[PDB]
């Protein structure tokens, strides 16, 4: 038995999403509403409170990246994500711990502040952008020539972008086809195209949210 | 061929340290002046551009926890320091996660702020030793029965606390008994007390910059 308690716009949610299809397992999804938390979610994740949440056998896992490596442990031989090579392994862990800490703050910001903390917000994650471009290269993944665990850290953010571009007036699609390009690669899979909300949806729920709190 | 760019008194850099040792494996160690920090650690890690680094065979793993991984992982069967069930070492991941995530910003405020900033840094550190005393409970390692991740990942910041209690008037070695006698266990092994310096000469340290 598997539980993942998610959020339906979750980039981290996806993660997890994406690890469990890559490896066909079978699992129940459920929809937490985070202004108002199951008891569940706040049983099992007592410390941060926070989705995703995956629970195997009734044990749970917190922490996307954590999930995410779990799973791949536990299903080491269908469609590895994580390199076999310990130092490839390290620089996927460096990459993905890479985006946690600087996607954490400014993407919360981006869409749910105005004034000088948007601001704040749209120059670090335009540096990100830059950085990631310039890790991607002309590889057709962040893990090479396989989709790999960097690959997963980041492309729940695609479904984000449209919303950056319109809420943070940032220029996103045209500053960087090459990210753009490997986004399309990512979304032929069925995880990720299974996984990621569409992008307009993404925008019209946080341009509501923008309206009716901002 | 490894190089650890470190620096003294870091916690983090505790970490590999302690690491290196539990292997076995010789290393050159390079101490940083994190004023004026070398171009090979500008190389190394330009995005964080942080020690610990750890240079092998020419190529850098930066992030102590990741290098911590990295050295279990290249040396296995020689005092394994992660659990081999996959659960467990889910759980380990999480709790060093949650050292890293909620002791950066305010250990560095404890010793470097005073005032409001100092008092909200109090707060959230006593937070995290009541969760982590919690947490470990009656086992003699947050690992069990072994010295494991989360014993490494926590470890150094014992040769902070008495600079904790004189610079940030916390009450720790009173108020927390099992963390002492958790720390006393840790002690014991060779890495351990190579890594750690003295709690007096941290405090002197920092008691230089204040
Ligand atoms: N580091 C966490 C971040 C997860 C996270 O931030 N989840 C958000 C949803 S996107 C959340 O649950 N927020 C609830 C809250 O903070 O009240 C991970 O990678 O899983
Ligand atoms: N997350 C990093 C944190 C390492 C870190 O914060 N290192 C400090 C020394 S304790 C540093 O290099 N500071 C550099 C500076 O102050 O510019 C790790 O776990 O290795
Ligand atoms: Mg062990």
């Amino acid at each position: 038995e598997i539980i993942l308690l998610d959020y339906w716009a979750s980039m981290y949610g996806m993660r997890t999403r994406i690890a469990l299809e890559e490896k066909k397992v079978k699992y129940e999804y459920r929809e937490e509403d985070l202004s108002n938390k199951s008891p569940l979610l706040l049983q099992m994740n007592p410390i941060h409170k926070k989705i995703p949440v995956l629970i195997h056998e009734g044990k749970p896992i917190c922490e996307s990246i954590i999930q995410v490596q779990y799973i791949d442990e536990l299903w080491p031989d269908t469609n590895p994500i994580l390199p076999s090579d310990p130092y490839q392994r390290a620089q996927a862990r460096f990459w993905a711990d890479y985006i946690d800490k600087k996607t954490y703050v400014p993407c919360k910001a981006l869409w749910s502040e105005s004034g000088e903390k948007q601001e704040a917000a749209k120059i670090e994650f335009i540096e990100v952008l830059k950085t990631l471009d310039s890790e991607l290269g002309d590889k057709y993944y962040f893990g090479g020539n396989e989709f790999g665990l960097v690959d997963i850290a980041f492309i729940g953010f695609y479904s984000w972008f449209r919303t950056y571009e319109e809420v943070a007036n940032l220029s996103i699609v045209l500053e960087f086809p090459k990210l753009m390009a490997w986004a399309q690669r990512c979304l032929k899979r069925e995880s990720v195209a299974k996984a990621l909300p569409d992008s307009d949806k993404v925008l019209k729920s946080v341009s509501d949210h923008r309206k009716i709190i901002l």
